[PDB]
């Protein structure tokens, strides 16, 4: 699934990422469109030979198990495949587990780069919610 704008804002609020750790909800759905463009479905491999996993990007190193990833964790406790889904339920309960890890939303190099210190709440507008 190829969520909408204001769709997956609704979904995320839905799920309690607004302000989740601080964190106001154009935060999440700014990083979800430069993660992902809002596919549920996106995969990238990384140099290390790790791959990011669904709307937020959650990397096979730490978080979820992909089979493939030599000597990572599986932190989330999830198959990667389960963040591909059109359900994001899966992506959202494993992107509190990382955004409580103590670095933040910094986890998300697209976060860091292309959302921290923006105008995010322009990520919500229009948006009933
Ligand atoms: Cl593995
Ligand atoms: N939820
Ligand atoms: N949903
Ligand atoms: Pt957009
Ligand atoms: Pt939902
Ligand atoms: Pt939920």
């Amino acid at each position: 699934k190829v969520f909408g704008r204001c769709e997956l804002a609704a979904a995320m609020k839905r799920h309690g990422l607004d302000n989740y750790r601080g964190y106001s909800l154009g935060n999440w759905v700014c990083a979800a469109k430069f993660e992902s463009n809002f596919n549920t479905q996106a995969t990238n491999r990384n140099t290390d030979g790790s791959t990011d996993y669904g709307i937020l990007q959650i990397n096979s190193r730490w978080w979820c198990n992909d089979g493939r990833t030599p000597g990572s964790r599986n932190l989330c406790n999830i198959p990667c495949s389960a963040l591909l889904s059109s359900d994001i339920t899966a992506s959202v309960n494993c992107a509190k587990k990382i955004v409580s890890d103590g670095n933040g939303m910094n986890a998300w190099v697209a976060w860091r780069n292309r959302c921290k210190g923006t105008d995010v709440q322009a990520w919500i507008r229009g948006c009933r919610l």
